[PDB]
């Protein structure tokens, strides 16, 4: 009963710029979609936002530095485009300057970084325009993936292009879940085509600028089981893999949408009107790695209700998070299996986030989160047998070093490592994150 990981295997944590940095009216930087759906009455637990969140924008040097002495190899985070595109057409060279501070920081503590484009903070002038739900939105993204690049990438060894394009298209168009918060199907399919495009886009300028950094997207992904074996649920289940799945791993990998999406769909899709000649190929290009995040399953079954998708996810209420979302590990392992059969056919596998929001409590200064870390390494032995039979996986990052504005639920949920005293900003590692060097120095528990 021992998991001795492989020799090189890549171990990180990752963020994300607006769920960590603050300093949002700071150095240049304009407000975000978020800063404006935030706001929105509703929207957010609380009506909390993104205002201060863990200041890593003033914190950075000793963030930094905290994960060096937690033992960690590898740092992925984003960067805010609003930082670096605050108005039409014109480079603030000051929210360059403290990722180039960041990354000299990382660079100083021996750290391997990995820079997201995307991650979800469109600056709001874009939205203003139109948003994802227009061609234009891609040659913006052009724009600012150049800079970038040719600011950094003598110095970046791994480029993230898109973070999770399933839910700035489908929860941010569709269902109103997400910044900017529209409710029109027709755009989040359009939106969907637009952003994973700009995984393309931006893997093109990294081709023609010859850069040696490894490159690739990041979906998140969910294992789909069927709640009975009724013929209408098994349909359910093939439907919601579709949805989150397969409508994003299809285009990447075989250049196409799942036919029978498409046919679902119907009305709404328009008649792929939105799919110019080139597209798919512009977004066919896996790249040199897969990128993956993954939390948990659905337990899927069918309704004939008003939805698009027409079905219901039976809400198990075994072990769960503090967010109601099931641990079941054996599905990591029957997700990942099922990755390198379909789409990533031998490619390298990067588990860019994958972590669990527990409810904490301070106690004589340490944070004793047996459920965090529990979680962890029961998923850490799904990545681990999925190796030894064969499985690419090279790569984990454990989702978030700090506890963060968690999205739609606001502060009230903690996934990082390293608990965030939001009254002094003071930073303590918890149990899983002491757990988590120990783990990487043994390589393997
Ligand atoms: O929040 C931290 C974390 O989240 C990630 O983004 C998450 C979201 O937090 C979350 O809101 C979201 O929840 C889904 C869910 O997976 C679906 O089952 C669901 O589909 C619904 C639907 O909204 C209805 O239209 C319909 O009638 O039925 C179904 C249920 O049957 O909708 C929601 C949104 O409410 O999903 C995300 C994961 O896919 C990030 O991925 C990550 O970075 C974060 O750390």
């Amino acid at each position: 009963n021992t998991f001795i990981f492989p020799a090189t295997f890549m171990w990180g944590t990752s963020t994300s710029s607006y769920q960590i940095e603050g300093g949002t009216d700071e150095g240049g930087r304009t407000p975000s979609i978020w800063d404006t759906f935030c706001q929105i009455p509703g929207k957010v637990i609380g009506g909390d936002c993104g205002d201060v969140a863990c200041d890593h924008f003033h914190h950075f040097k000793e963030d930094v530095q905290l994960m060096k002495q937690l033992g960690f190899l590898h740092y992925r985070f984003s960067v805010a485009w609003p930082r670096i595109m605050p108005a039409a057409g014109i480079i603030n060279e000051e929210g360059l300057l403290f990722y180039e501070h960041l990354l000299d920081e990382i660079e100083l503590a021996g750290l391997i970084p990995m820079l997201t484009l995307y991650h979800w903070d469109l600056p709001q002038w874009i939205e203003d325009e139109g948003g994802w739900t227009q061609r234009e939105t891609i040659q913006h993204f052009k724009t600012y993936a150049s800079v970038i690049m040719d600011r950094f990438g003598e110095r970046i060894n791994w480029w993230n292009t898109i973070n999770e394009p399933y839910c700035a298209s489908i929860l941010g168009y569709g269902t109103g879940e997400h910044a900017p918060g529209h409710e029109n199907w027709r755009e989040a399919f359009t939106a969907a085509h637009h952003i994973l495009m700009c995984h393309g886009i931006a893997s093109n300028l990294h081709k023609e600028k010859g850069l040696t950094g490894k490159i690739g997207i990041t979906l998140n992904m969910e294992h789909v089981d069927a709640a009975s074996e009724r013929p209408e649920d098994v349909a359910a289940a093939i439907r919601r893999d579709g949805f989150i799945n397969r409508w994003f791993a299809e285009p990447l990998f075989n250049g196409k949408y799942p036919e029978d999406m498409v046919e679902w769909y119907g009305t709404y899709l328009n008649g792929l009107d939105f799919v110019q000649p080139g597209d798919m190929e512009l977004i066919q290009q896996p790249g040199d790695f897969l990128g993956i995040n993954y939390y948990t399953r659905s337990i899927i079954r069918s309704t004939n209700d008003a939805s698009l998708l027409q079905v219901e996810q039976v809400h198990m209420e075994e072990p769960v998070t503090d967010m109601g979302w099931e641990i079941h590990p054996e599905s990591f392992y029957k997700l990942l299996t099922r990755i390198e059969k379909d789409f990533s056919k031998g490619l390298p596998i990067l588990i860019t986030e994958n972590g669990a929001a527990m409810r904490d409590e301070l106690v004589n200064g340490q944070i004793e989160d047996t459920g965090r870390q529990r979680y962890i390494e029961e998923h850490l032995k799904a990545c681990h047998r999925f190796i030894e039979e064969g499985g690419q996986l090279k790569g984990y990052f454990v989702w978030s070093f700090l506890d963060n504005f968690e999205w739609a639920w606001g502060y009230s949920k903690r996934f990082g490592i390293v608990h965030i005293n939001y009254e002094t900003q003071e930073r303590t590692p918890k149990q899983s994150a002491l757990w988590f060097k120990q783990m990487m120095a043994k390589n393997g528990f």
